[PDB]
DNA sequence: TTATCCCCTTAAGGGGATATATATATAT
DNA sequence: ATATCCCCTTAAGGGGATAA
DNA sequence: TTATCCCCTTAAGGGGATATATATATAT
DNA sequence: ATATCCCCTTAAGGGGATAA
């Protein structure tokens, strides 16, 4: 996949591969315990996201992250 | 690198870095335009950080940041 | 004090004596007119000092010195 | 028994000793294997002499020595 | 017996100094 | 605040052994 | 569904500073 | 060169829940 450098472009990854598989945020939020609404704010405003709650997104989506170099 | 699962482990492969190249949260903190309490704050207590500090940090240690399966 | 039966020993038991006073071998040589060299040569090395200096050491630590059977 | 001060006052006390029982210098000698010679020169003019060498004198003496307070 | 005296070599204790260790101040 | 080192002068103690 | 909006409490990140720790100079 | 603390201003995310 693509390296990331910005709040946003994160949280842009991430709905992408929300909706390629299809799953309600609403549906996302309950799994990890948390309110599909707090999935919106980190989908539509990333910058002011916590790192748990992005963790949790991101295990919601059955994802995983790296660092690796600034090219 | 290796996987990361958390703000806790994010921490500790960012700050293991940090002094393996020899720099310190002041220098860094400078570069970047942001205090050094704040990095600090990351490094021992990561879970409340902000995305856009935790890119600011990125960048300053420059390193990326790519997702995987 | 116990029974005291080499140089080595005489030596261990006065320096052990010279540190437990918090004395020093400085303090003690301007004392009893004899030079700081002197004294750590006897500590370490005390088989070949003089009769005389292993005695302005016993005044200048002021401690006697009986013998016994 | 006294104690002693000087090197002189200890020679003194060492020679009593050795009259008192009767040892030939050159006999007291040859037991630490040394010279009634060295004897002689610890008991005329102590002020010179050598640990090692006195504390032999005292050994062939059946004798010991032991610190104490200067009163 | 034991007080001295010869020859030889090993060093002590003083004058004059000094790198290291032992225990403590001070810089980011 | 110890342990060490240089240069020097002075004596120790072992060889081996004689006046007193 | 999903982008927002209310109420409440927990804190982050900045300004402005500072005792302690971590690694190093300096006094007898 | 770290971790911490004060005061303040600003937003997050959980309660619980409605326009679009």
């Amino acid at each position: 996949f693509q390296k990331i450098y910005s709040p946003t472009q994160l949280a842009n990854a991430m709905k992408l591969v929300r909706q390629q598989n299809g799953w309600t945020q609403s549906e996302l939020a309950k799994k990890i315990g948390i309110k599909q609404a707090t999935i919106s704010n980190f989908e539509n405003n990333p910058d002011n996201t916590t790192l748990t709650t992005f963790f949790k997104i991101l295990q919601s989506l059955e994802l995983s992250m790296t660092l690796c170099d600034a090219k």
